[PDB]
């Protein structure tokens, strides 16, 4: 045993959004004694696989494949065999690896009902790169959350804020919340993709001279701190268990090294909705 | 040779501001057939040893030393010896290491020009944290190019915006920039410590009924893109030539690897004023 715990992630160099899993394994393995070493595919099938074969080279004692955001993959580790652990990601074949992600869908959910026992009943989304699948399940929530309550499709104002490749987007999100705001009907609350396309959505609302709570309600995605503490009013938002998917990654990777009866299978752990002051009745 | 660079940075897991010199790194390595691995010390000498101690048994061919934000320190590697080029930092013992950094000093230098080439002669500064060396070179240069022009401290609104740990400081921009724009001889452009700081600003500014050319203009520092290009106007600033100094310290370290009579000695990159329309005369 070597002690020290490999992360292969594939956007980290381009997507400092998600550190926070890193800090959350980092921590548990300073309180368990062992060291981690990072290694990024940068998305490249073929690194992938020269960084899998680099790891078993190491004699590393296990990994956290760990994606930038949500998605669904099965790791490139040739013919490589070490423990492994996925965090914020789930595998393509059906329970090749246990996998830990957060829940997207629940989150928005539980943001959606939020706003609706506050009284809002014409409510917009800017929705964040469709691409992703964290994106598109907060959308479903979305939809679904509030036709079970009873507003209609026609009391909701969807649009899209950006598209293309991620992290290098056609952004438009400021004139799309603009275009919204603009509308005769205009909504009463906006639920941004994530928070940092409410910097946007924040901007947009006050060159039109309307007043966050007071005039609108605004409510974010991820609890991405750099944004939420800065806007203010503070952002009330879905918080993505980041740290603990870390956290729990790590110690899961860790009994399973040691052995351990422990169904794989998928654990979704749910988003935390940090209340702030952002939204109004 | 191994053909691997290992990087051994500190604060990367609470610090996601800093990775584009990771992404410099990382895409020289691809494109000179050389793999990375990075380890995180936490801000710990204990740790940092052992990792020291972790890379020579493993055979790294050399390591970048990456600080997260620009600091003066001594690296502590204990008996390990492996060639080493430190980035955006400076060895405390003279030239113990060849180093590359950013110049902050340039670059609020030319940043305070900017304004006051552009009309601008009463001037508010919101500092960024005081124990960051950065924000002390860049609070020195504002100082001085403003006193060289012959504006004197009377024409300033120096304040500071926050304080305490880094990455979990007490902060009061938003109310530091509120009193700022309240004076009765309110300044008409304000540089703010950083690109992060800003986004407290604008809202402070709009938040008054102040648009932001018309009415005041501000800049920042770094050209952190997920907030320059989120904020409106875009934001105009001075580039931190984060992705060059990875490029450059990599190539560096392979020459020192591979031989090569390289002065070490210490170089200094400059900051590019970005311009966007932040800022209006």
């Amino acid at each position: 045993r070597s002690n020290t715990f490999g992360i292969i992630t594939d956007y980290v160099s381009t997507t400092p959004y998600s550190v926070d899993i890193v800090r959350g394994i980092q921590d548990w393995a300073n309180a368990n004694g062992k060291t981690i070493l990072i290694a990024n595919t940068g998305g490249s099938s073929e690194r992938e696989v020269e960084i899998w074969k680099m790891f078993q080279s190491h004699r590393i004692d296990g990994v956290l494949y760990v994606t930038m955001y949500r998605r669904i993959v099965d790791p490139e580790s040739g013919d490589v065999s070490i423990p492994t652990v996925m965090i914020n990601c789930r595998p393509q074949t059906r329970e090749l690896l246990p996998s830990i992600e957060p829940d997207d869908y629940q989150g928005a959910r539980d943001l959606t009902r939020y706003l609706l026992e506050r009284g809002h009943r014409r409510i917009g989304y800017i929705r964040l790169n469709p691409i992703l699948l964290g994106a598109e399940l907060r959308l479903d929530a979305f939809r679904r959350t509030t036709s079970e309550f009873g507003l209609t499709e026609n009391d909701l104002s969807i649009s899209l804020g950006m598209d293309g490749p991620v992290g290098a987007e056609n952004n438009y999100v400021f004139a799309a919340a603009t275009e919204m705001l603009k509308q005769d009907d205009r909504p009463t609350a906006i639920m941004s993709g994530n928070d940092e396309m409410a910097i946007q959505i924040y901007i947009a609302a006050m060159a039109l001279g309307l007043r966050i709570p007071q005039d609108v309600s605004i409510v974010g995605f991820d609890d991405f701190r750099t944004v939420t503490m800065a806007l203010k009013p503070e952002l009330t938002t879905a918080a993505l268990p980041y740290y603990d998917l870390g956290r729990e990654g790590a110690k899961w990777l860790n009994d399973l090294i040691a052995g351990e009866k422990i169904y794989p299978g998928s654990r979704v752990v749910s988003c935390k909705l940090v209340e702030r002051s952002s939204a109004a009745f």
